[PDB]
């Protein structure tokens, strides 16, 4: 029942983006033609819709069980990632070299937009294990791929990102595992992490754990941690699963949602493990991983507002409850579908505008990864770079912030059937709350984004983005289709940059004011992010028009979708700027010892 | 672990609402007095803290246990029923005639929000029952008031609301459960109604169903249903319970919460009923019922933002993570505790407003009821009738929608450790999310403020409330100590009389207006009814501070509390205003079959 939105990837990737010539473009890519690609991209529907998407529900019911002995995953999830592996799929976006495909990072994440919307339990199982490879592509040594990038690349092995403990998990700089180096050069590692995704299951040959722990006599703090490969069996001579290293899962948790993906507590006895990437320099490698998760994390956001408006929508047209305001609109039936309400279609409209909106800037995202990864030309790898750091935050937590939102109007369209297990809205809620926790909260997105991103590159960053935005204006300011959105999007790009300026302004006079911004100063960015994807979607909808194309409700829907994003979303920027510019007083003048006192 | 507010409950009662003169100006409540209110709350905080709030983790994690034999309520429900009967709670806020105390609906409404905070689930079965006595108390004969209301009140029976069906929840015109008349006066009602909240459970000696039915021939829609009295055992000649009806739980429900309250598909097999109202009037009838449980669900709002504040706040003062970013405030320690950060400090401040922004709202609700049930002025009735009326689907929908946002803030601020079952908090948000799809979802609340109760009474009920907001702008516009929230809460309350008469127009020109305009007409008017309770709390903990009060602490952080609502959360009414006077063509354009062309 789960459909991939295909016509939309394809709207979005090719007519929007201008992906043929992308790929026509980059070294590498020449042979990702549009045949090839879509064959690609259908192929990857059908195990979407017809392998794991009917696990989806079977995950959620029956969650993982724990014994001392290992961890069993739920029925037919270890069997469609024998089928997963047998089509090739791990290795379809990894170098030819370590026995890849060597196909784009960005049709490899259209493969990831519908694993994740068919079963992002299952789905993680795989994308964890890419963060994995990419971390061993960017810091391995050659034995280190040949040995462990090989295996993850096929499929054999999965990955896994190692840094949560009891006491710390945005504060790294406070882990205590330790990596205790042996005579041999290999390090014996012992500390208890905690929330490891996939830490221990029943679905591969070997894990290999990617695991942040301190050399004896580093540094305090991030200047003190380093990164090691702990795989759960050492490597044997033939470079197969050999003795069992001391890696163990004491225990899986008890969560609200995500139950097919198993939650580990894994215990590091003495393990042998393997420093990769320099001495001190942990974090820094471990972020390849990181980066890895968050876009993948942005792409759940996307999938809890593709689910949520694909139930919605059914349920809005099957459902007959009540009679329009305007007569009977299906007088021949007891009661009208419930999509002739304007309450109900303001729900449905609100998970089209994010899902349309979010994978738009998803692929303008993916874009910005392949010239990083395959340009030869250093200015456009370096704008590309710039552009990814900047996306990378607002791609996350707005994604995910307004996919729970989109998730929750999916439960709302369905009325009191909305919170009943059998339905499958629920369960895409208690999925999608995980998003905004994982991978850098969204808290810890806006510090990136305002801290690091924007105030610390004096706004280099932010003036990639605006600067399409002008040049978008400027072209389309007469053009009479879109000359409505192109006016308060113009006023939209100058506050963007004023805003900024206010904001540097006040932090300058008092560092709280970045926290104190940083959320409302993240949510406004992804809401301007929007404005300009769903202009330009409008001005390609016009075009497609005018050239009289033979889908014109297609692209009529976009304008629809687009005038209902400008006229009942985006005001939602007046909200956040007022927040932004309040100042921090108002959050830091109330004491600790003051805040409960109604006791 | 959970702690009542009872200071604060205090504070709004009697300080803020003027709660003693209130009482002293009542028939029947004069006994009422402060020392015997007191002891009263006393005695039900130490029974919620103490008896069913232990059970809240419990109920979530057995729920009910179904046989065709009956229904199993988790460990300790049952036990803790019986000494709340034993206690006297159910007759508390009854007629003496009855079995009852006779004490005020208000202060039975505050034992409620205790109970609700402490264990939602559990406090439906009591909660519920209430509703079948005002339903019996305002349209029972004597000898239905003598057989059935006794019993409630008593708490020795509970009752339920019987209305929903497979194909309608909304949609009451709908119902097919028939009612046969029988020569004995008596109807035989058959018919499966769906998702009774307490159908069926093991804690009473009998339930009494309170059904909606339609007799033979009865006119087409909502003017053809009428109420029935079907009790599980028919009452014997001592009137206690007797034979068997037949009435029987068919199944319960697999839900996303509220695990601890049965949810009963009850099938009705030609069950012996008594008509209670006039043939034909069950819709008016069932109203009495319906209202009670609107009210009573606001309060389930209130208490998810209330449960997200005390879980929230205490690990922010424990949970050490990160630095100021001001420098080190605990040196000494491995890290701040969390409440240093901004970001913290706007989600517990969220919370913290909504809760005690609510209480005000609740109690002044409460003083409505109050003067409809007992005052002897037949003007002072009809204002607070009508005021009553303006403020059940704000109360309803506002506080349950920003009582889940508030309950998401409390999983936010414990990062990944919210997800997790052990704390909570993710419990917290699962129950909170039926608060808006069952007693009238959000949207039905939504028409019925804007349609029924403001533009149908010429906006007279709102007038009610903006003259209570004109005056005390006029009294406090040169009050330094508030000044800087009158100059925006007069704007605003010149503004919702010109919204509403602008929103008017629309729908006299388009009747689909009403509903586009809804959902936003009701949170700006919740956010406008905040604002005026924040603005008077904030003026009367100036007049406190004034007087020289020894807690100084506890009204200084209502001013910041206060200052942070007017700066951070009301702004949220310019996207409201932007997206309500939007107009109803960008929902309505997109015909039914262009909403999902992207497969
Ligand atoms: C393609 C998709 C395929 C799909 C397939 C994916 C599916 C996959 C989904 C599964 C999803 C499960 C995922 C669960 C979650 C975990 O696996 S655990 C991850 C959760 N925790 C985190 O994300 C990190 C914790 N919190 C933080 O990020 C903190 O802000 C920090 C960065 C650790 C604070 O450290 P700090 O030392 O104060 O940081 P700072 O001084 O600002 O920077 C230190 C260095 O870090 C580096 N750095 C800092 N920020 C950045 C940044 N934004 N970027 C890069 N480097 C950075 C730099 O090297 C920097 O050095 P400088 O350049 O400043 O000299
Ligand atoms: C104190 C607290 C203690 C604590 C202790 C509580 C804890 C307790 C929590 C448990 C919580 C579980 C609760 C689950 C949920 C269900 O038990 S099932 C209830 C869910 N469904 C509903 O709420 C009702 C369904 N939907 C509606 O409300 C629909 O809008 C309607 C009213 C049925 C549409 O019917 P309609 O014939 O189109 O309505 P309309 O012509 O506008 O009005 C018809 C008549 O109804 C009456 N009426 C309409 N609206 C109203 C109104 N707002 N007010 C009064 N009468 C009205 C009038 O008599 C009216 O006649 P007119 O005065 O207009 O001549």
């Amino acid at each position: 029942d789960y459909k991939a939105p295909l016509r939309d990837i394809r709207f979005v990737r090719d007519e929007l983006l201008g992906y043929e010539a992308h790929y026509q473009s980059l070294p590498g890519a020449e042979d990702a033609t549009p045949d090839m690609v879509n064959a690609i991209l259908e192929e990857g529907a059908k195990f979407c819709e017809q392998v794991i998407a009917p696990l989806n529900r079977v995950g959620d019911l029956e969650g993982c069980t724990w014994s001392a002995d290992g961890v069993k995953t739920p029925t037919g999830f270890k069997e469609a990632y024998q089928q997963f592996v047998e089509g090739g799929w791990p290795s379809l976006a990894h170098d030819v070299e370590h026995g890849g495909q060597g196909l784009p990072e960005s049709l490899g994440l259209a493969i990831s937009e519908m694993v994740g919307q068919a079963n992002w339990s299952w789905g993680m199982y795989p994308g964890l294990s890419h963060g994995a490879m990419n971390t061993l592509h960017a810091h391995g040594t050659a034995e280190q791929q040949a040995t462990y990038l090989t295996k993850l690349v096929s499929g054999e092995w999965t990955g896994t990102m190692c840094l949560t403990e009891p006491h710390c998990g945005t504060d790294l700089g406070m882990l205590r595992t330790k990596a205790e180096p042996q005579a041999d050069g290999s390090y014996k590692v012992t500390g208890t992490k905690i929330f490891i995704s996939a830490g221990e299951h029943d679905m591969a040959d070997n894990i290999v754990h990617i695991v942040l722990a301190r050399l004896p006599d580093a540094p305090q703090g991030t200047k003190g941690i380093s990164l090691f490969i702990v795989p759960k069996f050492l490597p044997n001579a033939e470079g197969n699963a050999g003795e069992r290293n001391a890696v163990s899962c004491g225990s899986i948790e008890h969560k609200m949602g995500i139950h097919g993906n198993a939650t580990c507590v894994m215990n590091f006895d003495a393990a042998t493990g393997f420093l990769i990437g320099p001495p001190n320099k942990g974090l820094n490698c471990m972020f390849t991983f990181m980066n890895t998760a968050r876009l993948g994390t942005a792409l759940q956001g996307l999938a809890h507002a593709e689910v949520g408006f694909q139930g919605g929508i059914a349920y809005a047209r099957e459902r007959l409850q009540m009679r329009s305001l305007t007569g009977p609109k299906a007088p021949e039936k007891p009661a009208d579908p419930i999509i002739v309400h304007p309450d109900v279609r303001r729900m449905l409209l609100t998970m089209k505008a994010f899902a349309e909106g979010n994978r738009a800037m998803l692929y303008f995202a993916a874009k910005q990864v392949d010239i990083v990864q395959r340009s030869q030309d250093e200015e456009q790898k370096k704008a590309a770079d710039s552009m990814l750091a900047f996306l990378t935050p607002i791609a996350k937590a707005f994604m995910t912030e307004v996919g729970f939102e989109s998730a929750n109007h999916g439960v709302q369209i369905f009325g009191g059937h909305g919170f009943i297990a059998e339905h499958g809205m629920e369960q895409n809620v208690r999925d999608s709350r995980i998003s905004m926790l994982y991978a850098g909260t969204t808290g810890v997105q806006a510090l990136d984004l305002l801290g690091r991103k924007v105030l610390m590159t004096q706004g280099e960053a932010l003036k990639g983005f605006t600067k399409i935005v002008h040049k978008f204006c400027q072209a389309n300011e007469a053009n009479e289709a879109v000359k409505e959105f192109v006016a308060p999007l113009a006023q939209l790009n100058k506050e963007w940059g004023d805003l900024t300026m206010k904001v540097g302004m006040a932090a300058m006079k008092d560092r709280e004011e970045v926290g104190a911004a940083s959320v409302d100063y993240l949510m406004y960015s992804g809401y301007a992010c929007l404005a300009y994807f769903w202009a330009d979607m409008a001005r390609l909808a016009a075009e497609k028009l005018a050239a009289g194309t033979g889908e014109e409700a297609f692209y009529k829907a976009k304008l629809q979708t687009a005038r209902f994003y400008f006229q009942r979303i985006l005001p939602r920027t007046r909200a956040h700027v007022a927040a932004m510019l309040s100042g921090a007083n108002n959050l830091m003048e109330m004491a600790e010892e003051d805040f409960a006192l109604g006791y």
